[PDB]
């Protein structure tokens, strides 16, 4: 399976739109059903910074995949970025996510030379802790009924990887 | 003696002040030498009843302040943020338990959000006994979080559960 890696594009809208609206993705992260294609295309367009960083991992054409990396706008938190609630995969196990993980995470070491990366995840989305704690991220903290899923609040490990 | 105010074009001249004493500014994440300036194009346009922004006022002088917000997101709606919290002149003359306990009033019975977080540095004394008498529990440790007297901190995510 060969997996491009591309800066997300007015070309990507069609499809990001369809990966996070599925209710299997989204519940995963903080996404709301239903979004409309146009809405996402304007969001898009009403981006020009460089310090955000959305990438889409693509197959065929297809977008399979998404990820992104902020770098804080305030200046005294500068030296930190945040993916937010991870990497939004609809391919499972096929490496998406770490493929998409491991670039931006080369683009906060490498090229902004970020020194903290911070992240969210669901204390029970045991795949997703796994492939965070591969790539460096320690659990700090654990918040409780942090967000709303499956009509209900959860708790969220916050975790960072410190360069 | 103490007024408590919602913070209005007004009040930019005081606010800066209060910012501009580098024993307030560094306690959260403010920048000094702010001017009137940048401000009033901040507050001038931009309303939502879900950010509160509070001063607290001695004989018409600034010497306080504090601010919640409701998150934007649904899905985390029923959560509001106070961020490093209560930016207060005099430590000790319960400027920042007045302008605290009056956010919480309005989180608790006017909002009725469920979650209130903050974060504090970890070496703040003072406000981590401040925060702890109105309830908030420390939820975890971020390392190197923030620039501090030219160097990285570490703070304390801090949240005030409501059920």
């Amino acid at each position: 399976p060969t997996i491009r890696l591309e800066r997300y594009s007015e070309r990507h809208v069609e499809g990001l739109t369809a990966l996070y609206n599925d209710p299997a993705v989204a519940r995963q992260v903080l996404q709301m059903p239903y979004q409309s294609v146009e809405q996402r295309r304007k969001r898009l367009h009403d981006s020009d910074d460089d310090r955000l960083l959305i990438l889409v991992a693509l197959h065929q054409g297809d977008v399979i995949g998404s990820a992104s990396l902020e770098q804080h706008p305030r200046i005294r938190r500068s030296h930190s970025g945040s993916i937010g609630m991870g990497v939004a995969v609809a391919w499972q196990g096929k490496g998406v996510g770490s493929r998409l993980l491991g670039e931006l995470l080369d683009i906060a070491d490498n090229w902004m030379n970020l020194r903290r990366v911070e992240l969210t995840v669901y204390t029970d989305n045991a795949p997703a802790l796994a492939l965070y704690r591969k790539f460096g991220f320690e659990t700090e903290g654990e918040m409780r009924d942090y967000a709303v899923r499956d009509g209900r609040f959860v708790d969220v490990y916050s975790m960072a990887r410190l360069r």
